[PDB]
């Protein structure tokens, strides 16, 4: 899982 | 916002 | 699953 | 908005 | 499934 | 709006 | 859009 | 299976 | 977007 | 399985 | 984003 | 398994 925000 | 899962 | 928003 | 799934 | 909006 | 499914 | 299957 | 979009 | 499977 | 996006 | 699996 | 992001 990867998130950029 | 970017998600990879 | 990939999302860009 | 872009989704690939 | 692919959506662009 | 574009969908491919 | 291009698909080969 | 190959897709380019 | 490019997928090979 | 290979994806470039 | 690049994945090989 | 290899990911570059």
């Amino acid at each position: 899982y990867v998130v950029f925000v």
